[PDB]
């Protein structure tokens, strides 16, 4: 009936603090996709569980240091709405297999051509109340990622 | 005062979808800010030589990867303006590139002043919107838009 997509939210505590003064809470990952638009990593699942496709793309995508963990039905957190289901998951890593993803998506298959880099989400707002978070909510997604990010956000009390 | 940043590119012969040829390989980061930009930052009187602060600041925020190469006078290409925002491009060759990438998560400035890097998509997906119109409808720093926008229209595309 659908086409089914599956979007993993990997985060991380992060201790560090920006300017030594602002503290970022989380290591949140985005990938800036092959179209201009931030999205979460993942895709299209074909691939003997909806779990496996997840797992597949991210490695396609992050490197192998994603065979590091494995987002599993546990891990599964929505599903929104062409005929595209949306299945999106959150998956808690150590800022060590984080760091380690950021490093390892410089030579994943897809990097350059579908993934055209990572970013961490900024959850802080700086001075002038823009920077940061809300800066960062006005460039483009694609369809529900914004929505997942804020969703996820609250589910952590953010 | 004055503040220094780089366009780094090298030539990919990628093929997106194994039809889209990308053209080259154009860095960019993510600040802190939400906003992207271009490698680099303020320039001091402990640099002086606007190009000697220019690669002390990508050394800072890509890493040592950057030592293979040095961005010169000869690279300069325009200034705006208080600060004064000048600008240069560098050819690389890929692996010079990629290995900028790989150092930029190790460097000083990785998870706080840049959240990250991005290579411009230089081409147009079919629908018209897709790659870089879409991206340049994102939110920029400073003159790094037009800083873009120029680069791109005296490289040819
Ligand atoms: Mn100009």
């Amino acid at each position: 009936g659908w086409r089914h997509a599956c979007h993993a939210l990997l985060y991380a505590p992060d201790p560090g603090m920006l300017f030594g003064r602002i503290p970022l809470r989380y290591a949140i990952l985005m990938q800036m996709r092959f179209d201009g638009r931030l999205g979460f990593p993942g895709g299209f699942v074909d691939d003997r569980s909806l779990e496996d496709g997840l797992n597949r793309e991210l490695r396609e995508e992050l490197g192998e240091a994603a065979a590091a963990f494995r987002v599993e039905r546990t891990d599964y957190r929505s599903s929104h709405v062409p005929r595209v289901v949306a299945h999106f998951y959150a998956k808690r890593l150590t800022l060590e297999e984080l760091l380690a993803v950021e490093a390892g998506a410089t030579r994943a298959k897809d990097h350059g051509l579908e993934v055209l880099g990572l970013v961490r989400v900024p959850l802080y707002t700086l001075r002038d109340g823009v920077g940061g978070l809300p800066t960062f909510l006005e460039n483009s997604f694609i369809g529900s990622a914004r929505e997942q990010l804020l969703e996820a956000l609250q589910d952590l009390g953010l």
